[PDB]
């Protein structure tokens, strides 16, 4: 009775090799210090849930929901997978300049790679489907709190200084005017950015926001020359950026209710791997020589992607919105009514997953072919399916408490020849004709 | 009618011996001051709840949930156990340097061990199962509150100083410009870090965050030489660190609906035991000699683990999603239809937990073997189970208000020989054949 | 139909005698000033609610809840009792040193005792039961709010001083740099600390947190010598400390579904009674002599405990999960089927609370003994209970609208001899045999 | 079907006479200035709701609620009364010292009395009942917000002074270190303090908290001598202090399910009436003479109490938990079965409120005397009530669609002699015996 679905999981598993995230050990002296792997068993492991369905059940008229074929791709709390992993913990290596100098970089630290962003792109092979809705629904409309302060202050002062010179009196008056502005807003360390290039493609990117630059990771900005310590505050790097990331997003595609052909849906899951480079700069000043710490933002990044795809055939029986049944000729042990390519009807061995043996019993009482809902079983000519119309010969009702299917127009029962299974209309059975018809729901809702 | 489960508890009990958390009494003089136990009846006591189930009931088609075999491992409010325990209360010992000096560490305190972190690792013996979802769902996306302030201040001052010298007048003007930035965020003393190396393994770690270092536990940083007191603020160490810790987490594994074989699931519960070492450093300055307190972070830690495991056989009857019944031949006191290894049918003494005597009565009316859902009881050949298909001889219905099982194809009843229990189809009973069949639900949902 | 319970209250009443909380009048001069009672009709009055039950109803298979025997001990809003009481109000006594001095304590106040902590310990006599869950669920994971501020300030100043000496002009420039850190967190005056030593014992302690020391109760730290007043701010001592304390906690124990024997559960409710001692110290300085107030933390404390216990017999009928009935032989005025020690059946005068006359009517239709669910009433041999199996002679059904119990295998009715009550199977009653059986629910759910 | 209650209101009305709150006009000169009434038609008007009930309905076994007899005393939103009233508005009188002086109190104001506290004490005459639960559930566990701030500030200053003497340059450097602690918590002007001396008595006191002292009511602390004004800020005295106070509290007592005898419950409602005295102290100083305002805390207080009480008979029929019926012999116009003191049965004129004519029709079908649930109507001997047991002669069922009560054991109907109403068992009625029995619910749930 309820709306049928085609539901399946898509596993996206992609181990990231050691060479796939090997970067130069240093950014200032990239040609001298060699290279090393900045990850440790990096991996992508996601599980998408895909649903195919019609927007409404078969034959429902006057609904407030438009008729459409819906493809829903979801990565939610019920089905997410392990996630994207880069590192168990972050380490660093320190490198010094092989030659001494005066005003240049003399030290460098390279920290294990973090995820600059995670990107998930949903594409479509053709334009038969359009994005109907997504989750997250939209980019954030940031809320700001503004605050204006105005103040004044009035003061007086009376002093009395007594010394050998003589009494000395002071009188002072002060007036001050103050004005300040405040701005308050919220950030996160990863901000979701939704980017919809056109009706067929949308991408969700979780981008580093609060500490996005290597410079922002420094807990100290200046130091004395004798200080030689790691200047990065690793506590500012959340485990969300290397240990495990799981996105939450939904994409709903829709096609027109009369769409034909097929469409490939592609999901691109990627992580922008970014090693962190920091350098110490020697500033020689006559007053005092100090070192200043800097982060390099032009350092290399590598995007590691895994693509998953599935094909949707818009003529799949799930997009009729109905639950099909078969018509089994019960004089035989295993024979069902089957429709071939040119609409003719034959009796073949029943197959529960064969859509050519599936019919939808609609509201009018017609048996419409599940593979082509424009064709009906017509009692006037029971050798080929006929175009659905309002013919009374196309309407059937089940005789109560029996296995007889009767035609509405004439009241005759659907019978089949006991030798060949050829269908016909008969007032009553005889030696050569059986009136026993058995119907059961078929399972045509497997992804094929 | 509802979906069956296999549910059981796994107790993880591990007393931690005195030697398992014996550390050096001192960190600076580890070879001189001996060792002592830093715990007091440390213990791990957890109770995991495991559920085995199918994602859907047997034979349901067109659902929005994909077909899958689900393994759920839970440590929640309904079933958690005592928890992980290290100490009733924290004590300390003070040690002094055996030799006096000038600029070195001269005092040390070693505090009873706390839990640096609690780690729970969920592994899998092979890749037949993948992590589908977890709780906690993901690592935290930290929210920051930024605040920008800009201000200006204008002032004037008018002074009048009178003395023996003569009247003196002052006029002053001030202008100030201010700019400040605020950053606000929340921490905890234990932060959950989710780490999913691949599709088969996930680890949850509760890591000390707010006071993670021995240095952060010092309530004072400097003191005069004559001061000799414990410099650690024990109020900063919550009872969550040593008295009792109970995690809350769920892991859901999934296997394909056609998975075979078996899989071992391993749960590793561990605590990273960390003694706390602090030292007082003597700083001799000509202006003034003082002592500065330091915490040592390179001090030893010991991880104490307890592993629990259970085996899941993917061919368990619970993963069919149906509730099996037996077919008892009621002419005998105790005889049931039983399937042997090669599919033949015999009559044996009924066993309520024998899956070889269990059948699922499906929607079509077939009796499919619970141990192999591809085999049916077929009325055409009642000596071996046959492959499930759409044969009408494989469909059975119960005659109303009787103990007769009738075949759909021919209408004959299932009968058994009164001496050997051999099955057959009969229009009516006779002296040698009984038509009495009794069915009851079997209990095949025990973990075996 | 629903799950039966054994429910009862445990009253824990313990008046605390005057000598049980008599402490020394002074801490500095404990041998000179005598002793006094620091309480006023101190009392412990708690009411625990205990529930015994099975986790599931009898015979339920395939549930997501594991089979277990549950013991629930609760002290909640529905049943708590009066609480723990120490004082109606807090008073103090002042004591002075009998000898004058220069730099020593010269005054002391001893305040009426408060509760340093309230402790509730749940123990178990053996390891047949394990803690499954508690309330409070765990120790608190404290949440901290961190705040970083950075600022700069730029200023200019222009002064013009005019006097007899001549015009004088001033020009000044200021630059400031500021940095501050904030840490915010919540405390209570009593913090719950959960301490689970092992799988059998858990203790909950409400420990003073915000004002835990006598020093923290002083509203003033220094004073002039002539000042002679009580230096304790009694408003900082909440009525929760002495007037009435009621804990809220739950402990759920579980045993194996096949546990035998018995187990003693012990509840230890205690209060750590602590008198408050403060002293005034005379500090003689040439610049100025003052007095500083101090609190003494090494002052004595006394723990006053009351132990309650109850015994759980794991073979109690409540742990079957079923609601038993008796089988009354209705030809007699008062005769029921009774099982003796070795399984034989006799007719004895009915007792509604006798578990030897109680049977569970299970899903199969068997009458299993409530005192031993492995024994059934078997129609093949109606003189001794038989091991439960799938025998059809062990299944019974009630003939509709009558008082006849019929055997499933043969259809014969259960009858009893009209003189001795010996059971048997009969097609019909006669002069010596009655077929009238009456069944009613028995009350075996009293704590015994 | 549902659980019966005995419900009634207790009105506590106590007008407070003028002399009952007449205090001295002054505190410093109490013997000179006379006395006056500090209230204006002070009054106590409260309405308590009392419920008597059993914890469970009659005959319910296996419940998670223990069997108990419950007495509930409530003062809630549904039933509270007018409240406690002291004054329409607060006025004051000013008094001056009859003799002038130098350093002493020279003025005094006496303000109309406020309520220092409202106290409600629930007592019990004996220990048959214990406090099971209350509302408010417990004393408040105050929550504190702590805040630590640490900061540093660095500054430089460059000055250039130009005058006739010559150019003068200044260079300054500043460094500051700051540290602050914050503590935040909530108070009310009336705090509820629960005080449970033992299992039988609990008191609730609403005590003034925020402005509890006469000193805290002063809006000014010092003034010049010529100032002569009322120094009390009457806006700090809420109308809750004098105009109307209504408490909200519940007390639930429980007794053993087999308790006998009676118990008196006492409710003491009182208000601690407190006049407010303030004085002005003349401080003569050579620099300047001023007056300082003081409040006196040792001023008199008077507690005005009204006691209400009610008696609970633990053998009241409401504590059976069942709804009784009577057995009316319907051959008479007005005759019911009645039980006398020694258990004999007679026919007397029916009284709907007579518990001696009330029976509970229990689950077994027994007619249990409502005044003594250990006695049943037994068909073997219908002249005296018999001890309840499992006799089949003690079970009755109503013949359908008739007024006949039939015995379960023999099937005979309960009949009564048409002249005397003597009960008996008869197969059929005759001229001297009527089989017509009429039953109706009786109203035994009035407080008696
Ligand atoms: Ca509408
Ligand atoms: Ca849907
Ligand atoms: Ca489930
Ligand atoms: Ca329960
Ligand atoms: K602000
Ligand atoms: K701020
Ligand atoms: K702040
Ligand atoms: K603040």
């Amino acid at each position: 009775s309820t709306l049928p679905h085609v539901a399946f999981y898509i596993s996206v598993n992609r181990p990231i090799s050691d060479e796939e995230c090997t970067f130069d050990n240093s950014w200032l002296w990239k040609d001298e210090k060699g290279s090393r792997p900045f990850c440790k068993d990096a991996n992508i492991s996601l599980i998408y849930r895909v649903n195919l369905e019609r927007s409404l059940q078969y034959g429902i008229v006057g609904s407030a929901t438009p008729n459409a074929k819906i493809v829903r791709i979801s990565l939610d709390d019920d089905s997410s997978g392990a996630g994207i992993h880069l590192n168990d913990q972050l380490s660093y290596r320190r490198f010094g300049a092989s030659y001494t100098t005066l005003d240049a970089y003399f030290r460098e630290w390279s920290t294990d790679a973090i995820a600059q962003d995670y990107r998930f792109v949903f594409k479509t092979s053709n334009n038969k489907a359009e994005i109907l809705e997504t989750f997250p629904i939209d980019n954030l409309n940031v809320k700001y709190e503004k605050r204006k302060q105005s103040g004044f202050e009035l003061g007086v002062t009376g002093g009395a200084e007594v010394s050998e010179d003589g009494p000395k009196a002071k009188l002072e008056a002060r007036a001050s005017i103050t004005q300040s502005r405040w701005l308050t807003y919220n950030t996160q360390d990863y901000r979701v950015e939704r980017n919809a290039k056109n009706a067929q493609t949308v991408s969700f990117t979780w981008n580093r926001q609060e500490y996005a630059t290597a410079e922002s990771l420094l807990n100290r900005s200046t130091d004395a020359l004798w200080v030689d310590t790691y200047p990065v505050d690793v506590n500012r790097i959340s485990p969300l950026s290397y240990a495990s990331f799981v996105p939450k997003m939904d994409v709903i595609y829709k096609a027109s209710d009369t769409e034909t052909g097929s469409t490939d849906f592609i999901i691109d899951s990627s992580v922008n791997i970014r090693p962190i480079y920091n350098g110490a700069y020697k500033h020689y000043y006559v007053v005092g020589a100090h070192q200043s710490y800097h982060g390099f933002e032009n350092s290399p990044r590598r995007r590691i992607t895994k693509s998953a795809s599935f094909t949707v055939d818009w003529d799949h029986p799930v997009f009729t919105g109905g639950r099909p049944v078969n018509l089994q000729l019960a004089s035989f042990n295993n024979r069902c009514v089957q429709v071939d390519a040119q609409s003719r009807l034959t009796a073949n061995t029943c197959d529960d997953q064969q859509s050519a043996q599936s019919f939808i019993y609609d509201q009018l009482g017609r048996y419409v072919s599940a593979s082509n809902t424009e064709l009906c079983l017509d009692g006037a000519a029971l050798d080929v399916l006929q175009t659905c119309n309002q013919n009374l010969t196309q309407r059937w009702e089940w005789r109560k408490n029996t296995d007889e299917l009767t035609n509405v127009y004439s009241g005759e029962s659907l019978g089949h020849d006991k030798q060949t299974g050829e269908l016909g209309l008969y007032a009553s059975s005889n030696d050569a004709v059986s009136l026993r018809t058995i119907t059961a729901y078929t399972n045509v809702f497997n992804v094929q």
